[PDB]
């Protein structure tokens, strides 16, 4: 009672011989690959599910959970409305119009580029240009748009994304 | 983070769905954890899975089948009987005395440290001392054992346990 797995085929009886220890991710498609196998440019699962590209950009960036944290922990120290600062009116009332601060965890952490962010969150041209001209000042030192204290609290995480590939 | 999920309840040990992109590595014990929490000190699975030690020994050394062909490579340059040289007598004839070579090219992957494969190995304190005086001796470039092709083919291997633990 797996969609993808129905049309491969069956195992044993019963279920389960987990992967061993040195090769310890299983994929969706069931091969067994080690850890440096995992995003290293070329597919060793059937599936490709090794270089997904989610996946490879997620294990580049903190842990989702930590992002979350951190993001509640902005709105708790500067408002709730503090995000409308980088990314327009759709991040008020603790992020309420992009879906919330678990779908903005998960986007920040998977989303390759600021470019698939803005879509995926339906930002419009300006709101895009001013969320990457926010993050640039960030990085800069500038105080035009955050206080003082506000930029210090974003600063390493904008230079994790810059890092990663995401402006 | 994935509302499908919330409604399903608890992920059992094991199988029925995969783990998310973001927490790609499932536990036997049904959690799925980020990359980044495998090998680090501290047990994100409740049955400890993320901090095996064979599992996080073998994430440090070569993969399983890449070590498995660089052996089988070795024994059809320089003979069946040529890790005599360095293990002693139960290498004769392809690792037979040894379990062969894919059990000797599992224990080298993930036996934290010389000694530990000596006694799964079963090979003797004379053994296991002129084992590590060879090893030693191709990191030196000592050609008292080992020709010197013999030694260059195995330096890069024998530099990667030693980086690893292994003695
Ligand atoms: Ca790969
Ligand atoms: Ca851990």
């Amino acid at each position: 009672f797996s969609i993808r797995d129905i049309i491969n085929g069956k195992r044993g009886a019963d279920a389960a011989t987990p992967c061993p220890t040195w090769h310890p991710f299983a994929c969706p498609s069931g091969e067994c690959v080690p850890i440096k196998y995992l995003c290293d440019g070329s597919p060793d699962c059937s599936d490709e599910y090794d270089e997904n590209k989610s996946m490879c950009t997620a294990a580049t960036r903190p842990p989702v959970e930590e992002t979350q944290a951190f993001l509640k922990a902005l709105m708790s120290a500067h408002g709730k409305d503090f995000l409308v600062k980088v990314f327009g009116p759709k991040a008020k009332a603790e992020l309420s119009g992009m879906g919330g601060v678990d779908k903005v965890a998960v986007a920040l952490s998977q989303t390759p580029t600021a470019d698939l962010f803005a879509s995926e969150m339906k930002l419009d041209d300006g709101e895009t240009q001013h969320m990457l001209e926010v993050m640039e000042g960030i990085l800069n030192g500038s105080t035009d748009e955050l206080t003082s204290n506000e930029a210090a609290d974003f600063r390493f995480f904008v230079q994790k994304l810059q890092e990663t590939g995401f402006f």
